[PDB]
Parts: C-alpha cells; structure tokens; sequence
C-alpha cells in the first residue's frame, strides 16, 4: 500500500514498512500536521500503518470534499478500535445508517428547544456560580475543568430526562458515578497506537466482546434508559425526542445517549478552560467582556437566549479561542469510490484528512496566528475569514450537530461567571500553555486558575 502517493505523484513523509508515519505522532498530531504543511505545500499523503490518509488546504477543495460531495462520496469517517454497538452511535454510522439517524436527531437543536433549556440550564448556571465562590475563599488555585465539568455534565444530563444533579455535591448519585469513566476516556493510551498498526486485529477483539467504550457504563445507561422510558414518566428534551418517534432500537437509543453525554462534557468544559486561560493572560480582554455583560445585562440580570446573541465581543472572544484550540484538530472522511476533485484524482479507500488546528494557524491567513486577538472577529474583520478555513464545527451536511447548542451553553457559562468573578494567573499556572501531546486537545497541565469575588 506504501506505494500509493509516489504513483499518484502527491508528496509526502517517507512510510516505513509496517509502520507507515506513527512514528511522527510522537510529537503530536498538532507538530506532525504543522511540519508537513510547511514543507509539502497544499496537499500531501501519508501512512497510519498501510491506511493512506491525503491532507488538503485548498478551500474549494475542502468545500468540494465536505459539503459538495458528502453524500456521494465523502460520508462517513473511520472508526478506531472495536465499538460494538457503538457502531450505531451517528458519530460512527455510516451511509443510509447514519442519513437516518440525522435527520432522526436534526429537531433536538432547533431554536425553539434552544430557548426552552435557557431557564433549565440557569438553574445550573447558579449551582457553578455557588460553587465557583466556595473554591475562591480557599485562596488557593482552581481547577476550573473540575468546575466546568461538573456543569456541563449536569446541563446535558437534565437535556435528556432532567435527571438533576450537583455533580460536585453528589460524587455518589448513580448517574455521576458510573458515568465517571465515559472520560476519562483515554484518548492517549498506546492501544490506540498499536490498533492502527494491527487494525487487522479488530474483528477479535469484536468477537470476544471488548470494546473501547467501558462495558460498565453501556450496562447502566441500557437500564437507566429502561427506568426513565417506563418507571419514571409511564403517566402522563433528548431522551424524550427519541422514544416519542418509536425504527429506533433500545440499544440505539443508549449509543446516541452515549455520544451526547461524553459530547455535551468534554467539549464544554475544555473549551470553557481554555477561554478562561486566555481571559486571565488578557485582563483587558477579560475586563472589555465584563463591560459589554454589565452593558447587555445591567445589575447581574439573568441571561437570556436573546441578550446572549446580543453579545458581539463574547461571541469574538468564543470564536478566537477555537480558532487557536479547536478541540478536534482534524476533520476526516472515508473515500467511498473513486473521485476527481478540484482536478486531483482521489482512489476508493483513502482518509481524506482537513487538518484544522494547522489551518488555523496558518500565516497566509492569519496575523501573528499564535496571538489571542478577538479583534479579528469584529464585524469589520470577519469578512476575511473563510469558512472553510476556519471550521471549528466542521461543515457541511456532518458537521457538529452540537454547534448551537455548545456555543449557547458556555455563553450561559460564561455570562454567570464573568458576572461574579474575575480571574488571574499564579504559580501553578502554566504560561504558555501546552498542549495535549494527542489528538483531541486538552491542557498538558490542568488549567489552574486565582478567582476573586466582585464585591
Ligand atoms: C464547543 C464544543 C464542540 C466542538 C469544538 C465540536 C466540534 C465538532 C467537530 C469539528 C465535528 C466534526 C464535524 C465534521 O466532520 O465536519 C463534531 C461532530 C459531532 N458533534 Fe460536535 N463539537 C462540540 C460540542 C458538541 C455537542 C455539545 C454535541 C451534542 C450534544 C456534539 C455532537 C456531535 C455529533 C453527534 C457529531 C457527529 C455528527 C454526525 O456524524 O452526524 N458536539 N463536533
Ligand atoms: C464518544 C467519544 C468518547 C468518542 N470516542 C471516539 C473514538 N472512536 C472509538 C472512534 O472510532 N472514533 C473515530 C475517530 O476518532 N476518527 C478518527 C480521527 C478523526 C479526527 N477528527 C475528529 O476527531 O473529529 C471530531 C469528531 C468526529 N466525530 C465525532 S467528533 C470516529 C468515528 C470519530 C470517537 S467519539
Ligand atoms: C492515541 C494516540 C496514541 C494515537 N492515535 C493514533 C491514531 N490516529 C491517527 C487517530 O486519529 N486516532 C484517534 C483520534 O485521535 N481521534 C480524534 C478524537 C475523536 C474523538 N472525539 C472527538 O473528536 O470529540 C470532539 C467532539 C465534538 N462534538 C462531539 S465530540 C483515536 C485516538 C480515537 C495514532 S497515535
């Protein structure tokens, strides 16, 4: 298979036998992306063990594979590992499967639902707020992923079946609790590395029943699920949205379950950390935000869908920091047949891989790209942007089907926190920051973080 690029005459990293490029992954996938870019132009291919992946830069290009040719060609991603059931989850589905399943799950994000989760989702703005006090009179560096966490995981879970919970207050509640290990899910573990290597080992792991999704949460969500459809409304949000339109099995219903709640916690509360890490290494910023909250919403008033739309500068502020940290780092799709696009011939079978962390980064775009400017984003400015080099959602007809819904909820966050706080950098606080050594971005250190009350 090694052969491949040299025929087609596309550059690339030299593959070794076996191996292909892993090794490179050894300074990250963000290195890894970033050096090829430099020295082999627009486009270029390489090897995850004899799987060919083709990286593109150019916007139509990427226009033609993402949104032209979705449906046709460029549908469904690839899957790592063995996942079972999860081979239903939308994420992972493919083709019909998937078309289904989407169109199935369009209506959870509607503008209506939207609205309907603010007053829901307040309440838990509140329970952070509390909490976000509490750990500040200890005068002593906050963990803010754990605060966030603990937020995000309760707004979801309430958006399903307003399962309520303090996270926080309540390690012990049997919905937190066993869903403690959905994420950690390790996205690092060397497992990962030698099934790409030996993906031809995968059918065993099939049969045998291993999964890379904990065996112990499938089996409570599978019963929680059971309860919450006949025990707990057998009288007269998501979960809902699913049994009402009941062919949807029990156990696809737990596979997209399952993808909301990882989803709607690890997104939220990474990129909530990484905007406060950017607000406290820019008073200024963190201070003209506090300003345009006040303005919007004067005497801590509550916020609301509209005034949340309202706030231009906190939209920028959004935008800048997934620019600089957009927690997927590539957008990838599967070749179904053989293709020609924007003039370059692409062969069944070939991962055609956006490298989007690289792409917002990169010069002939972007100004200093490795500074913090909301300015960018200003009305005036956005006109420069190309959406298919900024594409922190994806695009097309398999984009993030979140996007509202997170951008909306860590506004709500947001709006909470800045209303009550400010935050500062310390001692354990990592400056500049780094990097997951990966391929979903976290912090290399936990973002830790001064919080001082506003009064
Ligand atoms: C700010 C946090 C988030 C970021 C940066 C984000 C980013 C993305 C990106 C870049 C994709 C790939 C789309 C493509 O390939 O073009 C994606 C897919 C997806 N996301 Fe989001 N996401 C976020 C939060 C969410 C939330 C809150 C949900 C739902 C609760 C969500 C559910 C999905 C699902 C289900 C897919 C697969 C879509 C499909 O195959 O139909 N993500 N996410
Ligand atoms: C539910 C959560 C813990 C997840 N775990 C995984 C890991 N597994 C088991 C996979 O097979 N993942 C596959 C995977 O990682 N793709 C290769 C790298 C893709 C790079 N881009 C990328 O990560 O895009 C973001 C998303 C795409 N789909 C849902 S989010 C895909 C099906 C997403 C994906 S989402
Ligand atoms: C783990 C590490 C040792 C390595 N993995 C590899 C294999 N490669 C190239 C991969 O693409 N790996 C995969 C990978 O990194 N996938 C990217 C993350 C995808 C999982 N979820 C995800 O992207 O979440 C963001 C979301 C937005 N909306 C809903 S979720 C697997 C680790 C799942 C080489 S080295």
């Amino acid at each position: 298979s090694h052969g491949l690029f040299k025929k087609l005459g596309i550059p690339g990293p030299t593959p070794l036998p076996f191996l292909g490029n892993i090794l490179s992954y050894h300074k990250g996938f963000c290195m890894f992306d970033m050096e090829c870019h430099k020295k082999y132009g627009k486009v270029w291919g390489f090897y995850d063990g004899q799987q060919p992946v083709l990286a593109i830069t150019d916007p139509d290009m990427i226009k033609t594979v993402l949104v032209k040719e979705c449906y046709s060609v460029f549908t469904n991603r690839r899957p790592f590992g063995p996942v079972g059931f999860m081979k239903s989850a939308i994420s992972i589905a493919e083709d019909e499967e998937w078309k289904r399943l989407r169109s199935l799950l369009s209506p959870t994000f509607t503008s209506g639902k939207l609205k309907e989760m603010v007053p829901i989702i307040a309440q838990y703005g509140d329970v952070l707020v509390r909490n976000l006090r509490r750990e500040a009179e200890t005068g002593k560096p906050v963990t803010l992923k754990d605060v966030f966490g603990a937020y995000s995981m309760d707004v979801i879970t309430s958006t399903s079946f307003g399962v309520n919970i303090d996270s926080l207050n309540n390690p012990q509640d049997p919905f937190v609790e066993n869903t403690k290990k959905l994420l950690r899910f390790d996205f690092l573990d060397p497992f990962f590395l030698s099934i790409t290597v030996f993906p031809f080992l995968i059918p065993i792991l099939e049969v045998l029943n291993i999964c890379v999704f904990p065996r112990e949460v499938t089996n409570f969500l599978r019963k929680s699920v059971k309860r919450m459809k006949e025990s707990r409304l057998e009288d007269t949000d998501f979960l809902q949205l699913m049994i009402d339109s009941q062919a949807l099995s029990d156990l696809e219903l737990v596979a997209q379950s399952i993808i909301f709640i990882f989803a709607g916690y690890e997104t939220t509360s990474s990129v909530l950390s990484f905007i406060m890490y950017e607000l406290a290494t820019h008073p200024d910023v963190q201070q003209k935000l506090q300003e345009e909250i006040d303005a919007v919403l004067p005497n801590k008033a509550p916020p609301t869908y509209d005034t949340v739309l309202q706030m231009e500068y906190l939209d920028m502020v959004v935008n800048e920091t997934l620019r600089l940290f957009p927690i997927a780092m590539r957008l990838e799709r599967v070749c179904k047949k053989d293709v020609e696009i924007n003039g370059m011939f692409i062969p069944k079978g070939v991962v055609v891989m956006i490298p989007s962390y690289a792409l917002h980064r990169d010069p002939k775009y972007w100004t200093e790209p490795e500074k913090f400017l909301p300015e960018r984003f200003s009305k005036k400015n956005k006109d420069n942007i190309d959406p298919y080099i900024y594409t922190p959602f994806g695009s097309g007809p398999r984009n993030c089907i979140g996007m509202r819904f997170a951008l909306m909820n860590m506004k709500l966050a947001l709006i909470r926190v800045l209303q009550n706080f400010s935050f500062k950098p310390c001692k354990e606080t990592q400056i500049p920051l780094k990097l997951s050594l990966g391929g979903l971005l976290q912090p290399e250190k936990p973002v830790v973080l001064k919080v001082e009350s506003r009064d």
